[PDB]
């Protein structure tokens, strides 16, 4: 009796590309496109077990900018300059960035403490800044080959600095080859959402917001955002096929965003599988296991992520000692596999590059021994996608219906519902009656929504920048 384990990692990240100068505004693609595009897929060399990624085709645009070498993202550039022509805004922002990422496990560099503490900072004193907040970002496959130049610490020259960004690049060039290759070697499946991560089932039906949250206040809806949710699915699987030749047949709902009306569109468009949050069945039906494979309507499979799992690696294990967090996740497993006569399904789905700057040396010691864990524990067999989706010796069920939702708590509060959000909401249906290219889609993205309306929120004038930029170019 084995159970079946289903790894699914999530990357995705908002257009950045600024629609009137093609500026990238803020540099997370390339951050984590060298921290953790290449380098999660990349275990796969060295562990013989399966794991599953999705990458949303407004990733795969960034990501493919990047390697082509055409991406101006401005604070790279702040990076790559010689310190001496460093204008002053752009050290005010090389010091701000630092100070926002100060406080992370990846940032732990002496030298770092030292230049925070400096009043004004020499060339010299830049140069280490410039490389630092580099050598902060390098993946797992890099810290080996560059272990010298990260053990120096401080007292980087510009040569060496320059030989940093080369590898990035490096790195940056061969990321979609490594996932079409563990694709077709089968080592993982590969997924892909709509096309700029939208909230389909408010695209759809603005109105499934009170399945969940009654006493929200949302605007006027006074125009259809129904064949948008489409286009969205329909680019999204045009992108997949220019990238690996093959329509996908996976999906991952972003925010795991669901509705009786999504997963119908989703159906017509050809999509076999996806998942979603246990909270979604919670709400849906009274007999919640999620350890089933399920039948939406016998349209469309449906897995419902285990929440618990994901949301220790997700959230949790960062505070903790990497060996004790294994023993705590593989002791959860084992105690799923006794507690059930069948074989359990087990998703864990979370993203793929979002918790690791928060753990001691990005995590890697974690990922390392839980992967090497998972590949001696003959009871559990990890799958790919295309596995999950036809293991015959699993238990099934069908469902008839799903109250919507998504990830975070069961609702759409994070994206809509407050003042603040609902007048992006509102901007976005003004636009749409004007809209005249498919910028409007990019404006549709769940990020411009998530950031909105939130104290904290770093850079948040960047993003509103940015949506507002997409939400004016749209009607041009
Ligand atoms: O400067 C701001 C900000 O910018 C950059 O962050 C990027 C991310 O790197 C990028 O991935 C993208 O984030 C979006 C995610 O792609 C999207 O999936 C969603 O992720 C949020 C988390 O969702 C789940 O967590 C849920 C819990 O499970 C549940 O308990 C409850 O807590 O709610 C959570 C959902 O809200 C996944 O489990 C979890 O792993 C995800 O992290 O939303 C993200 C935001 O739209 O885009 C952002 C920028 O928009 C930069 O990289 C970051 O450090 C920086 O602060």
């Amino acid at each position: 009796k084995k159970l079946f384990l289903v790894f699914w990692w999530h990357m995705h990240q908002p257009l950045y590309r600024e629609p009137y100068t093609g500026e990238y505004l803020l540099p997370w693609t390339f951050f984590h496109a060298v921290k953790d595009y290449y380098d999660m897929p990349a275990y796969l060399k060295d562990f013989e077990i399966k794991l599953n990624f999705n990458l949303t085709p407004v990733l795969i645009d960034q990501i493919q900018e990047y390697a082509q070498g055409k991406a101006k993202d401005v604070f790279l550039e702040a990076i790559r300059k010689d310190p001496d022509d460093l204008e002053k805004e752009e050290v005010e922002k090389l010091i701000e960035f630092t100070k926002l990422n100060y406080e992370k496990p990846i940032y732990r560099f002496e030298r770092i403490r030292e230049l925070m503490n400096k009043e004004k900072l020499n060339r010299e004193e830049l140069l280490d800044l410039q490389t630092l907040n580099l050598l902060a970002w390098c993946g797992r496959t890099l810290r080996k080959d560059l272990k010298d130049l990260l053990n120096k610490g401080r007292n980087y020259t510009q040569e060496e600095k320059e030989y940093v960004l080369n590898k990035y690049f490096e790195i940056i060039k061969k990321t979609l080859s490594i996932y079409r290759e563990i694709k077709e070697e089968g080592k993982g499946s590969v997924s892909t959402s709509p096309y700029y991560h939208p909230l389909i089932p408010i695209l759809l039906n603005p109105n499934c917001v009170y399945e969940t949250t009654p006493n929200v206040k949302i605007p006027d809806f006074a125009v259809s955002f129904r064949e948008d949710a489409s286009k969205h699915v329909e680019l999204a699987k045009e992108k997949y096929f220019e990238i690996f030749g093959e329509h996908p047949v996976y999906m991952w709902p972003p925010e795991a965003s669901v509705s009786n009306e999504a997963l119908e569109l989703y159906y017509e468009k050809g999509i076999n599988m996806l998942a979603t949050d246990e909270v979604i069945l919670k709400n849906s039906v009274e007999r919640a296991s999620p350890y089933l494979r399920y039948y939406f309507r016998e349209l469309i499979s449906v897995f419902f992520r285990d929440k618990t799992l994901s949301d220790l690696i997700g959230f949790s294990y960062h505070a903790w000692n990497a060996e004790d967090a294994v023993r705590d996740f593989i002791g959860r497993l084992k105690k799923i596999h006794e507690s059930v006569d069948f074989q359990p399904v087990v998703f864990v789905v979370l993203n793929g590059e979002n918790c690791w700057e928060y753990y001691e040396e990005n995590g890697i010691p974690f990922l390392e021994k839980l992967y090497s864990t998972l590949e001696k524990e003959e009871w559990i067999e990890t799958l790919t996608l295309e596995e999950a989706m036809r293991k015959e010796d699993v238990k099934t069920e069908v469902i008839e219906s799903v109250k919507a939702g998504t990830w975070f708590d069961g609702n759409f509060l994070k994206w809509i519902g407050n003042k603040e959000k609902n007048e992006y909401w509102k901007i976005l249906i003004e636009a749409k009656k004007k809209a005249k290219n498919d910028y409007i889609l990019v404006a549709e993205g769940s990020d411009w929504f998530w950031w909105q309306g939130e104290e904290k929120a770093p850079f948040v004038e960047v993003f509103d920048k940015l949506f507002r930029s997409f939400v004016r170019r749209a009607q041009e």
